[PDB]
């Protein structure tokens, strides 16, 4: 399988104008008919080159003459000799009922829907399966009327009939040119939910939600996000909807999360299902966050869509930071931001760190589905947010606006969405353009000197990006390197220079430069990096009293938290060192006092609080290190929280005892109480074990809400407490036939600390919920064991490898999508010790040797085995 290239991108010799497709829709053989109106724009000798896989080929005719100058190639279909303008009829089958893949056109239960982005369309029928050749979709559908009585397409109903032998049909138009990628088709029996907004300036969209019958009960919330969303894009970005109707239907066999196919979205049921006792507030949160970003896609996606699909970031990314800000506005913007940057400096970090490492603007794909990745979207979404940061909220929408002014209706570039920025605030973002094009994370180390004789502070600033396996060379990124200096009282120091006022956005632009600041009347105590404002390492050396002085004083809610972590990394570092010697824990008191001071201080807001008392993950610990001991960071997090449950232990179960709430709601500032409750019991846990089982005991047994039970239950996996069995045994046979909320349990098990982990773990393999037919399934048990159990994916016996090899060689066949996203593990074994790393390369070498080894899989390997 051969790697495409974004510098080899050419405008295409012939586009498609027009499409209507026909459907006569059957899960084992499909037929369609699709008639193309085509103009030639290029050479009048060059043939048209459709894109086609696994498609069995009917006919081909040419304005209706059964065409001869054709034939079929390696994923082609390959037609000669035509004329300027003319009309393409393909009738093809296909059998949605053998896609073990979902990609394409195929069957979740008894539905049968479609996923095309990002090249699934070709699998429909052959055509321009390319993001810059955009047409109008008329689709008519076909079908047995029992098994499928709701036909849905993109648009409205423009015809509909019934006919002989109980089918039926419905025709559907869209009047928005688009890309293939954007096609959807879905038939089956749903309950539906069905609401309406209307727009700002009056428009009138009928909403309509499409379950599985008997979940309407878990549909309201989705609907409200919906309504939510639409609200927020014209508030926010002066957005309205621009169809008469919005549809989105829930299936429970999807790849990814949510696809923003036009006036047609098609989610994961884990992203539109919820009720109290179902869903945790994270799930509510989440389905918020996804309705949201597929809703704002309509925008910047599908008004404006890709030219081509290295351009990826350019609707991701963006998007991305749209459903952040919907998220951070409606909420909390200090909780969204932190974990936005647990994300970035824990996930993403690692990405670019891998042999996987690409640009937020790819230059080499192999296969495209493997570049849906944190840099593209979380990186990506950075990335816009420093355009955010260097022209403030006013710029950036008048560059937004001049975005959708100058490409609405067409597919564009990375560049010129940067250069509609630059033009319409006139900010120079020519260097800030090295962002898309350059791979890898920097680093910025700082040094400071502060003159007691002048009353100046100097930061001697620089940069520089290790070289990444994709690329060899690097050069300097415009960082905007966001600061705030306190004086002793905590107050802040202004920023000036020579009399004038400094902005303190530094623009860091060289490998190395000093900024000095005039009148710094206090040797001041600085935060650096505010509010993560570029995606960097940053290098400073911090004494313990500057961060518990931020964790006291600093003015932005993140900065305290982003203090505790500074502080927290020194210490975490430590006890890994110390791990290796096989010796006990050690802090210093001085730094456990100050997560008491967190714990007691009223005026900190409980949302805050609760996530400057969730410790890193234990992959935000690993990107600490250059060699990963993935032993001592799961025993150095369990030591660690134990530690801190022994010495805080009475201030835990007061703040515990204070965040009780009877009433369960699903509100923001009800959210944070728990989540700072939960946070306490999480320590309470791992305290003394008599106490601990029964408070974990109690909360479960009594909760009367998701949220609750599953942070009992959770921390009775993680501490190993005596109800833990009976808990988890509980927890199936009430919920059993839930696949979403088996998910959960399915995740506890993955991750659980238990000695015998991977034996309980293949053993769930046979269980009554899991099946490998189905991608969340998979995600939650192999997964989460393979991504979230470190320890015990990576024993030294190298059974986790082992496990994983035997799981990816049945998925390469069936789904190789989630293959690949279950592969990841296995990629970074250079971050990992000699004895490891040569285990994990012989399990790449064996997945390498695959009969029919998939492009997915392979792409990730050869870039891990180079
Ligand atoms: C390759 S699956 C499609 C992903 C979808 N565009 C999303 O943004 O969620
Ligand atoms: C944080 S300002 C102090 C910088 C340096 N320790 C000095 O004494 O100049
Ligand atoms: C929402 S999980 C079920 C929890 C319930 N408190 C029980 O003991 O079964
Ligand atoms: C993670 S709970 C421990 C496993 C449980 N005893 C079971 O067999 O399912
Ligand atoms: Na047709
Ligand atoms: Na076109
Ligand atoms: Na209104
Ligand atoms: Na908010
Ligand atoms: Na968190
Ligand atoms: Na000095
Ligand atoms: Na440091
Ligand atoms: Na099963
Ligand atoms: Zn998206």
């Amino acid at each position: 399988p051969q790697a495409k290239y974004r510098h080899d991108y050419r405008a295409p010799d012939y586009q498609i104008t027009d499409i209507d497709l026909t459907f006569d829709l059957d899960a084992q053989k499909t037929v369609v008919t699709a008639v193309s109106q085509a103009v030639r724009h290029g050479a009048s000798d060059a043939p048209l080159r459709l894109n086609g896989e696994d498609l069995k080929l009917v006919s081909v005719h040419i304005n209706d003459e059964p065409w001869t100058a054709w034939k079929e190639e390696e994923g082609a279909l390959v037609i000669s000799n035509l004329p300027e303008r003319f009309t393409l009829k393909i009738i093809n089958e296909i059998s949605p009922a053998a896609n073990t893949a979902l990609e394409g056109l195929y069957q979740s239960g008894d539905a049968l829907c479609t996923q095309c982005e990002a090249e699934g369309f070709r699998h429909i029928t052959y055509y321009l399966d390319r993001p810059d050749v955009l047409a109008r979709f008329t689709t008519k559908i076909i079908a047995d009327k029992i098994k499928y009585p709701f036909l849905l397409s993109n648009g409205n109903r423009v015809a509909q009939g019934e006919l002989e032998n109980g089918r039926h049909w419905v025709q559907w138009q869209d009047p928005f040119p688009k890309p293939c990628y954007l096609f959807a088709l879905v038939a089956g029996d749903f309950d539906v939910l069905r609401d309406t907004f209307t727009t700002r300036s009056g428009r009138e969209v009928a909403l309509e939600l499409y379950v599985d019958r008997g979940n309407l009960d878990r549909a309201p919330w989705a609907m409200t996000s919906l309504k939510n969303s639409m609200k927020w894009d014209e508030e926010r970005f002066g957005l309205e909807y621009d169809l008469d109707i919005y549809m989105i239907v829930a299936v429970d066999f999807f790849n990814a999360g949510a696809m923003e196919n036009k006036g047609l979205n098609i989610f994961n049921s884990k992203y539109v299902l919820a009720r109290t006792d179902t869903a945790t507030d994270k799930d509510y949160l989440d389905i918020e966050r996804v309705i949201g970003h597929e809703y704002f896609h309509n925008w910047t996606g599908n008004r404006v869509t890709c030219r081509d699909w290295f351009q990826l970031s350019l609707k991701e990314g963006l998007t991305v930071f749209r459903d952040q800000e919907f998220s951070s506005d409606l909420g909390s913007r200090a909780v969204n931001r932190i974990n936005n940057v647990r994300t970035m400096r824990g996930l993403q970090f690692a990405e670019d760190a891998s042999p996987m490492a690409h640009p937020i603007r790819p230059d080499m794909v192999i296969e495209m589905n493997n570049f849906y990745t944190l840099t593209v979207y979380e990186k990506g979404a950075e990335v816009i947010r420093m355009i955010h940061t260097l022209l403030g909220e006013e710029n950036f929408q008048k560059g937004m606006q001049l975005y959708f002014e100058r490409h609405d209706g067409s597919a564009a570039t990375c560049d010129d969405f940067v250069q509609a920025m630059e033009d319409a605030s006139n900010v120079d973002l020519s260097h800030f353009r090295r962002w898309y094009s350059q791979s890898g994370t920097p680093i910025v180390t700082v040094k400071d000197d502060y003159n007691p004789e002048t009353e100046q502070y100097t930061l001697t600033i620089s940069q520089r990006t290790p070289a990444t396996p994709d690329q060899a060379e690097k050069q300097p990124l415009h960082i905007p390197f966001a600061i705030e200096l306190y004086d002793n009282e905590g107050k802040v120091i202004p920023l000036q220079k020579g009399g004038h006022p400094v902005n303190s956005v530094l623009n860091v632009t060289q490998a190395e430069q000093t900024f000095v600041f005039d009148n710094v009347y206090f040797q001041p105590v600085p935060a650096l990096l505010c509010e993560f404002s570029a995606p960097v390492k940053l290098e400073y050396k911090w004494s313990d009293q500057q961060l518990t002085f931020l964790m006291r004083h600093a003015r932005n809610d993140f900065s305290r938290w982003d203090a505790a972590q500074s502080l927290l990394a020194t210490y975490i570092k430590l006890n890994v060192a110390r791990h290796q010697q096989g010796q006990p824990l050690s802090l210093p008191v001085h730094v456990a006092d100050a997560f008491r001071a967190v714990l007691l201080d009223e005026k900190i807001d409980p949302a805050l609080a609760a996530e400057i008392l969730t410790l890193p993950s234990v992959n935000e610990m690993a990107e600490l290190f250059d060699i990963i001991d993935p032993i001592a960071i799961a025993e150095v997090r369990e030591a660690l929280t134990r530690t801190l449950a022994t010495e805080l232990a009475d201030e835990l179960l007061a703040i515990y005892n204070a965040n009780y709430q009877s009433e369960y709601r699903v509100e923001h500032e009800d959210i944070a109480k728990r989540t700072l409750r939960n946070a306490c019991l999480r320590f309470l846990a791992f305290g003394e074990t008599h106490l601990a089982d029964v408070l974990v005991s109690k909360q479960f047994h009594e909760a009367n809400n998701m949220t609750d039970a599953l942070a009992a239950l959770s921390a009775a996996v993680a501490a190993q407490l005596p109800c833990r069995d009976a808990l988890m045994q509980e927890y199936d046979d009430k919920w059993h036939q839930n696949g979403l909320v088996m998910d959960k349990w399915f995740i506890l098990q993955a991750t659980s600390p238990a000695a015998n982990v991977l034996e309980t773990v293949r053993g769930l393999l046979q269980h009554r919920s899991f099946t490998m037919s189905n991608p969340n399934r998979i995600r939650s048990l192999i997964g989460a064991f393979a991504g979230s159990n470190p320890a015990a994916f990576h024993a030294e016996d190298g059974s986790g490898y082992l496990f994983l090899v035997e799981m990816l060689t049945d998925l390469n066949s069936r789904n190789p999508q989630v293959a690949s996203r279950l592969i990841e593990p296995l990629i970074r074994l250079k971050r990992y010790d000699a004895k490891r790393q040569e285990k994990m390369r012989a399990a790449l070498e064996q997945l390498k040797g695959l009969e029919n080894l998939s492009g997915d899989l392979y792409e990730k390997i050869t870039k891990a085995l180079a």
